[PDB]
C-alpha cells in the first residue's frame, strides 16, 4: 500500500549496498538518483568521488531512515511477507552469529578513506579505474607543513591497507571452509553458507569498489587469495548484482 | 531549478524548528508531512511524540534538524534571503551559537515522556489524561525527572537574564534585534513546554516575566503563526 522511496547517489558505496538489498528482496522501490551527470565544475561522477554520495534516505509510509546500515536494517525487519527473501538468518539460527560477525567486520572498513587514498596517493594502487587526471586535481615553511601532512596521510593509508588485508585473510579462510564443505558438482555457496546474506552484499560491494580503486591486485589474483578471487567472479555473474551494479564501475556511463 | 524537498513529521519538535527556519528565510519548499492521523494502534499524534526530518536539495541529502538548518544557512546566500546567524567572525556570533547550543541540549524527549508518565508535575497539560493511563500500563519513569526539570530551570534562568539585558538595552529578540537560530530554538522549546504543561511552573504570574513577554511576542509573529499556529491543537491531525 505505502510506497518505498529512495533518494541516493547511484555511484556512492552506500547507495550500492542499499539498492542491491532492495533487488535481493524483490521489493518495489521508487528510486531517485539525485546525482547530476555534470557538476557546477563540469566534473563527471568519477572525478567527484571525494565529493561523495554519502547518505541515502529511505521513506516508507511515515518512516524516514537515513544511512545505509540503518536502511538495510529497516528493510530486513519490515518486509516479512513469505514471498520476501530474507538476507539474514533467524536470530536463533546457529548461522546467525557467523553472518552478523562478517557483516559488522566488513561494514567496519573505512571505504571513504580508501577512496581518498586512491586519489591522493595513486602510487599505492595498481590498475586503478579512476583516470590519472583526477589525482592531479616562508615558502619552505608551508612547503614543510604539506610535506608533513603527506607523510602523515601515507602512514594512515598504509596502516588501513594492512588492516584490510587482515580482514580479507579472515574472509579467505572462511571461503576455504565453504570450498572444503562443498562438492565441485554442487552449487557454489556464498560467504556464510548456501544463501546470499547481508554479509555477502557488504563483501560483494566492497570487493567491486576495491577493484574500481585499484586495491584489488594487491589483495587477490595471481595466486593470492584464490577463494576470494573465485568469490568475486561468482558475484559478478549473479543476476541481481549485474542488474543493479553491472555498470557502476564503468566510467564511460554517466 | 533545484527543488527544495522536505520530508518530516508535522508535530515533531525537530521538524518544527526546520519548517520555521524555512519560513523565516522565505525559501520555497515542497513539504511532505509523512505522519498518519492514526497509528496501527489507533493512537493520534500526541501519543507518538517519542523524529528525523530530511531535506533533498538538488544533489544534497541532509538528515536531522540541526544539519538541515546549518545547510540552509550556508547555502541560500542570495542577498534577499534573511540570515539567521550573524557572521562567523562577528562578535555576536559566539553569543547566539552559545544559546542555540544551550537550548538544543535540552532533553525534550525526556520531558514529554515525563509529562505523560507523571502528570502530577504538569499544570494545564494539553495532552488528554487518558494518555497517562495507557502509557503507564506499558524510557525512564523515575523521580530523576524532577532533577531534569530543575536543570531546565537553570537554562531558563540563563535565558531570563539574557532577556533582562535586552530590554534594558520594536522589541528585541534573545540575541539582539533580529530573529536568529537561537530564537528558533527558544520559541519552539517554549511552545512545546506549554503543550506539555510545564509553562506555568517556569513562567507567568510574576515568574520569569521577560520570558513570558518573549513567548507572547513569538505567538504574534506572522511566520511563527503561519507555520506553527496549530501544532499544539489536538483537534487537528
Amino acid at each position: 500500500e505505502v510506497k518505498l522511496i529512495l533518494y541516493h547517489w547511484t555511484h556512492s558505496f552506500s547507495s550500492q549496498k542499499v539498492r542491491l538489498v532492495i533487488a535481493e528482496k524483490a521489493l518495489k522501490c521508487e528510486e531517485h538518483d539525485v546525482s547530476l551527470p555534470l557538476s557546477e565544475h563540469n566534473e563527471p561522477w568519477f572525478m567527484r568521488l571525494n565529493s561523495t554520495g554519502e547518505v541515502p534516505v529511505l521513506i516508507h509510509g511515515e518512516n524516514i531512515i537515513c544511512e545505509a546500515t540503518q536502511i538495510i536494517d529497516y528493510l530486513e525487519q519490515t518486509f516479512l511477507d513469505e514471498r520476501t527473501p530474507r538476507l539474514m538468518p533467524d536470530k536463533e539460527s546457529m548461522y546467525y552469529p557467523r553472518v552478523q560477525h562478517y557483516r559488522e567486520l566488513l561494514d567496519s572498513l573505512p571505504m571513504d578513506a580508501y577512496t581518498h587514498g586512491c586519489i591522493l596517493h595513486p602510487e599505492l594502487t595498481v590498475d586503478s579505474m579512476i583516470p590519472a587526471y583526477a589525482t592531479t586535481r616562508i615558502a619552505k615553511q608551508k612547503r614543510l607543513k604539506s610535506k608533513l601532512l603527506d607523510h602523515d596521510n601515507v602512514k594512515y593509508l598504509k596502516k588501513i591497507l594492512d588492516e584490510l588485508e587482515k580482514v580479507l585473510d579472515q574472509v579467505e579462510t572462511e571461503l576455504q571452509r565453504r570450498n572444503e564443505e562443498t562438492p565441485e558438482e554442487g552449487q557454489q555457496p556464498w560467504l556464510c553458507g548456501e544463501s546470499f546474506t547481508l554479509a555477502d552484499v557488504s563483501l560483494a560491494v566492497t570487493l567491486h569498489r576495491l577493484k574500481f580503486l585499484g586495491f584489488a591486485r594487491r589483495n587477490w589474483g595471481n595466486g593470492k587469495r584464490p577463494n576470494l578471487e573465485t568469490y568475486y567472479e561468482h558475484v559478478l555473474k549473479r543476476k541481481t548484482f549485474n542488474k543493479v551494479l553491472g555498470h557502476v564501475n564503468n566510467i564511460l556511463i554517466s
